[PDB]
């Protein structure tokens, strides 16, 4: 296989850090989640489970000095977060790439202090399309001027997705990781993959961008539905899954549970 794993993290104050999630081994992408405050008057706000956002500055180097991505996600699962307005777009779009994506400009304030990141994931839940399209054309002009980072997103498994579609559409992703589960029109049911085979293809051949990973739940408490055993993963996805030009890895959600189940240890063979 030799294979790249993403992995979300920040959904809990008690998980394994930052930097040991980077030590395992197991990852090419860290995805810290997530800015889940932004729009309609608001001032954007983190929401990663009460870590302290500056004690993650030397966490962050310490990963990508190993060779781990490390993302910011906006949006997330749950949260007041919405980008109704072109100004709302053009803010964020500022705020980010200031604060997250360039290196220190030494006196207005950075909630990761001087770490810069190497780039920022995409999972909006709810909203529509909304501008979600503006501020990634701002984005990307931002990456074309200089500052090299990556633009990833997380639609959910129906295509299109109802909230990034028209974004996807537009093919400025880098990698896009399909959430297959929370939704047994897509995902894994009963020892019935067939539904998630029917998606995995459509996204594969459709979606508009260079890489398309599997996003799974790393253990059957981390999600609603969609769980599915590592050998089934390995036995049943891989071998098709494989055949595909546009094939990136697996997402799973998410470190706090892979450390419970080992799952991403399993889909390795020892990931040491």
């Amino acid at each position: 296989a030799n294979l790249d794993i993403a992995v979300y993290w920040g959904q809990n104050f008690d998980e394994r850090s930052l930097e040991a999630t980077c030590d395992t081994g197991n990852y090419a992408y860290v995805i810290i989640g997530f800015l889940n405050t932004f729009g309609g008057g608001q001032t954007p706000a983190l929401d990663i489970s009460g870590h302290s956002p500056s004690g993650l500055e030397p966490q962050i180097k310490h990963c990508q000095s190993k060779n781990v991505k490390v993302l910011l996600s906006i949006g997330g699962p749950k949260g007041p977060y919405s980008l109704d307005s072109r100004s709302d777009a053009n803010d964020l779009a500022v705020y980010l790439f200031n604060n997250f994506l360039l290196p220190p400009g030494h006196s207005e304030n950075r909630p990761f202090g001087n770490a810069v990141l190497d780039g920022i994931d995409f999972h909006i839940e709810h909203g529509g399309p909304s501008q979600y399209q503006l501020l990634a054309n701002i984005l990307s002009s931002f990456r074309l001027a200089g500052t090299e980072f990556a633009l990833t997103a997380a639609p959910q498994c129906v295509y299109p997705d109802p909230n990034l579609g028209t974004v996807i559409n537009s093919a400025t992703f880098d990698a896009i990781w399909v959430q297959f589960y929370n939704n047994p029109q897509c995902s894994y049911s009963s020892g019935n993959a067939e539904a998630l085979m029917n998606a995995w293809r459509e996204w594969s051949m459709k979606a508009r961008t260079k890489k398309v990973f599997l996003g799974f739940p790393a253990h059957p408490d981390a999600a609603g539905s969609g769980y599915m055993p590592p050998e089934k993963v390995k036995f049943h996805v891989f071998p098709a899954a494989k055949k595909s030009y546009k094939f990136g890895g697996i997402m799973l959600w998410d470190s706090y549970w892979d450390t419970v189940s080992n799952f991403s240890s399993k889909i390795l063979g020892e990931g040491w």
